[PDB]
Formats: C-alpha cells, structure tokens, sequence
C-alpha cells in the first residue's frame, strides 16, 4: 500500500530470513542467544551504537556470514556484539542494532525529490513497525529476534537500561 | 487506487536503493576501478569498464548467481572493498564483482556487473499473500522502480557517468545476457 510496506519486506526477504536461521550457530561458534533489533519511530538511527549511549559499548563482532546474491559474489552478512553498562560495570551482553530501513525513511523525510514529510516520515516508521511485526509474527524463519519499537530532548531515556529490562525480563 | 500504492511501494524501494547503497559507493567506484586495473589487470583489452552496470530485469526474475545465467559471462574477481559502520554494525562491508562477457570464444568485454537487489523484494511481494500484490502489479512496480531510480540517478551528484541501468524484458532462453550487456558496453566505447 505504502512506501513503509516495501521496507518492512525488503528487511525480511533481503535480511531477516536469510541470518536468523543460521543466528544461533553464528553464537555457538562464538561461545543472549537472540538478534535485538532497535526501532527507533523517530528515525534517529546513528551507525554508532556508543552514539546514542555511551553505556552501550562495541565488544566484538560476530562470525561473518557471506553469501551470493543478485550477482554479488559472497556478499557480508556482519553483526555486533555489545555490552551494557550499569555504573561503569558490565550488566549485559547481546547482538544489537537498528532496523537499517529506518534510515531510509530519515533520508526520503530529508531529499526533497522524495516528496516525503515529517509526517509521513513518522507515519511511515509506525507502519514499518507493525508490517514488520506482522511479518515476523507469521515467519517460519524467526524466537531468534526482538524487536524493541520505542518513541524517543528526553533526559529521562536510557536506551541500555531499556534493553537491559529486556534481557532481564528474557531471562525467566 | 490500487495503482497509487504500485507507485508507493515501488518509489520507497528506489530511494532505499538510492539512500542505503548507490549514494554510498558510487562516489568511490571509480577510483576502485582504476586501482583495479593499474594495480591488477594490466590487460590492454581487457580493463574493466569505469561504470557500475546494473541489471533490471522487468519481470524481476533475479538469480543469485549471474555467471550461471549465460556461459558467457564468467566470474573474474572481486574489487577492493568497502565497509562502513552502518546503523551499529561495526564495519559492514560493500563489495561488487568482476565479470568478463565472452562474445564467438573471445573476450568481448569486462565489467562491474549486478543485479538491482531490490527487484527480488518486488517478486517476493508478489508470491506471498499477506503481501498481497499480483503479477500484474509487480510489472508496474517494477517499471516503476526503474523510473524512479532513472530520475534519482539524473539529479544525483554521486552519479557522474558511474552508473548504467540494463532494462529488459526476458521470457524460452534464446537470450543472452551477455549481448545485452555488450550492446550497453560497446555504446560507451
Ligand atoms: N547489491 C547490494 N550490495 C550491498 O552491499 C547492499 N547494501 C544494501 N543494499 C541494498 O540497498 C537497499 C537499502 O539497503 P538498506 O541497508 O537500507 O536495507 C537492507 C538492510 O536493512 C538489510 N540488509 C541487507 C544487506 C545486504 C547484503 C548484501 C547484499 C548483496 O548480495 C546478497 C548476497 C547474499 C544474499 C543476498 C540475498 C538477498 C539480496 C542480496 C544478497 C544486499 C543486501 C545487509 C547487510 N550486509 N547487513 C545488514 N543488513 C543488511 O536488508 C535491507 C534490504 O536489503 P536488500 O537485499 O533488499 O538491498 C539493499 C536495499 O534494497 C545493497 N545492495
């Protein structure tokens, strides 16, 4: 129906279905055992995850996942593993980042050829989060992913101690 | 109506195509490709065209591996590649492959060749139902991909005579990839 619609599949068909079944035994070579994925609706995506909290730190990447696709010869499938700090100790570890898509609606929202407002922009992301989710919900693929949609000026927000409620409440 | 979401999908997948990976390597592909071929290919019929070719099959029928879509178009070699950290992935990598296309046993040409990944995403939407999108609408937003990537491209300043689109239609296989690439090829030339 919408622009969100082709994003929300692109990130499954493109993505999601290819790395989250071979997810568990990327972390098994490396040794939570799940993929959490942010959702900022705002769309304020930054490449570095230090960026948004300096309490989320970059430790190691995962075992690489190369592929054929569209006529690329092994093309990169990377992911990045990342502590959680709560007074300057660590807290958590897990496979961390945004949906990639987000930044696309960011830049569409930014180009004035995309004809695209902020509005749109906002609506857009929301109808990303719930394709998404409504994909996922149906996918043979995926309890290999987490999505964490979120509304961010905000002092009161710490992302790492919203995800770590996550993997805390995960546990049991 | 229903064409106005045709128009919809089809314009996010163009700019995402745009914004998430031409803007990004175009403006290097050049000085990758000459590196290539100073450094790597010093064959005086045989250097690597300076454009990234990029296949639009209209009916997104796209196969992984391109080499097997004509034995005439063999798999080389990869250029240096790009990685960048992306959204929290720490260094994400951008690599594009090398293909020589052979014309009567000889080598007709050399070249940066891909398919436009995002097609597959068209086909996919057309074959699952909670998609919901028919054959018939995947051909109009395919055609509507192409143009919106087509007017992108015009306006962008990272496309300075880097980029080529190879639009066509493919059913039986008399054809051959490799002769629609070289026809583009030897346009250029
Ligand atoms: N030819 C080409 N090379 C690229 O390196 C590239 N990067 C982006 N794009 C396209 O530009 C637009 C915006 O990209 P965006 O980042 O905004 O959204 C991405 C993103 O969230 C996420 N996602 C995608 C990639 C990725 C990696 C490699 C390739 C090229 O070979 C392939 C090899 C093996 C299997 C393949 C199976 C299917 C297709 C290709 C395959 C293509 C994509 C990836 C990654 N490595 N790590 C983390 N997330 C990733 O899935 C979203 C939709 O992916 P999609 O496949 O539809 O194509 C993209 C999108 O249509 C590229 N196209």
């Amino acid at each position: 129906f919408n622009v969100a619609h082709g994003l929300a599949w692109s990130y499954y068909i493109g993505y999601l279905r290819l790395i989250l079944p071979e997810l568990q035994a990327r972390i098994r070579t490396y040794n939570s055992q799940r993929l959490y994925i942010l959702l900022p609706l705002d769309c304020g995506v930054p490449d570095n995850l230090s960026m948004a909290d300096p309490n989320i730190r970059f430790l190691d990447k995962l075992p690489q996942q190369t592929g054929d696709r569209a006529g690329i010869k092994d093309r990169v499938y990377s992911n990045s593993i990342y502590e959680l700090l709560e007074n300057g100790q660590r807290a958590g570890t897990c496979v961390l980042e945004y949906a990639t898509p987000l930044q696309t609606l960011f830049a569409m929202s930014q180009y004035s050829q995309a004809g695209f407002s902020r509005e749109d922009r906002l609506e857009q992301a929301k109808l990303f989060c719930r394709t998404l989710e409504d994909i996922l919900a149906d996918a043979p693929e995926s309890n290999n992913c987490r999505l964490i949609a979120y509304q961010e000026d905000d002092s009161s927000f710490s992302l790492s101690q919203e995800v770590l409620r996550h993997l805390r409440q995960e546990e049991k």
